[PDB]
């Protein structure tokens, strides 16, 4: 089907490609590809995928360009995505999210770590391998904000409304890094909740308003435990240089509190 590979189901669709199962006729191996038909958006995109190398992040195999259609072979994730284990209005266990939330600080720590954002975290971007282990993927937006050592602004918006930044709608340039530990609260509030907390973080949204006067007593804050909410409660801080980072969050209470057997 395509050179040694066989592609024998559709396993999702983007906005533009579906992403194959694909069996190796010869090794057995089962991978996915995504398949794409705006032709520089690929390049960029195929260059930061070879960078990845990482237990919480998709593997990238290779790709084939065949006519106008490029084949983008990579690390199968066949347990479905974050997105099918959140229960609306409820979420899912508590450890089972802090569970996820380590692996998924693990994978971001990686991409920052070699100079490279993802610019949409969600769970619909972070798939799941047969063990439950949470893999981040889709770089279709991702960048290189770090090179040579020197950190280059950002400047683009993008990403999706409920999990982007209060930052991206107001600043003409910002800083990658807060942006995407950002999404990642509002991943663990989706995780503890079953819920969205806003359509966006801008102040002609009430939910967002209500957050800022720490009204905690209405949802989705109401549905999460004291322990997890001090910790959203540093993370999904208005002022990017007064946000929680990474290091930080990994001395948190319920970042460190113990759980799960
Ligand atoms: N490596 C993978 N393993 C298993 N399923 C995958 C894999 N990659 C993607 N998928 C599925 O295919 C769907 C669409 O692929 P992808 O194009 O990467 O996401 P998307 O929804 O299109 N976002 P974008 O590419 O930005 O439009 C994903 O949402 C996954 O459900």
């Amino acid at each position: 089907f395509v050179e040694d590979w066989d592609l024998v189901q559709t396993l999702g669709e983007g906005a533009y490609g579906e992403v194959q199962l694909a069996v190796n006729r010869v090794t057995e191996e089962a991978v996915a590809v995504k398949i794409v038909d705006c032709p520089e958006n690929i390049k960029k995109e195929i260059c930061i995928l070879k960078m990845l190398n990482h237990e919480n992040v998709i593997k990238f195999y290779g790709h084939r360009r065949e006519g106008n259609i490029q084949y983008l072979f990579m690390e199968l994730a066949s347990g479905g995505s974050l997105f099918d284990r959140i229960e609306p209005d409820i979420g899912m266990p508590e450890p089972d999210a802090q569970r996820f939330f380590h692996q998924l600080m693990a994978g971001v720590v990686y991409l920052h770590g070699i100079g490279i954002t993802h610019r949409d975290i969600k769970p619909h971007n972070l798939l799941l391998d047969e063990r439950d282990n949470l893999k981040i993927a889709d770089y279709s937006l991702a960048t290189v904000f770090r090179y040579n050592n020197r950190e280059r602004l950002l400047n683009k918006m993008c990403g999706t409304l409920p999990y982007v930044a209060p930052e991206l709608l107001k600043r003409r340039e910002f800083h990658a890094e807060p942006v995407d530990v950002w999404s990642c609260g509002i991943v663990l509030t989706a995780m503890l909740a079953g819920e969205l907390p806003w359509d966006q973080p801008s102040d002609s949204c009430q939910e967002y308003s209500d957050w800022k006067e720490k009204k905690t007593y209405l949802n989705p804050w109401k549905k999460i435990d004291s322990a997890p909410l001090a910790l959203l409660h540093k993370i999904l801080v208005e002022n990017p240089s007064a946000r929680i980072t990474i290091p930080d969050i990994k001395k948190d209470r319920w970042y460190n509190k113990p759980l799960k057997k």
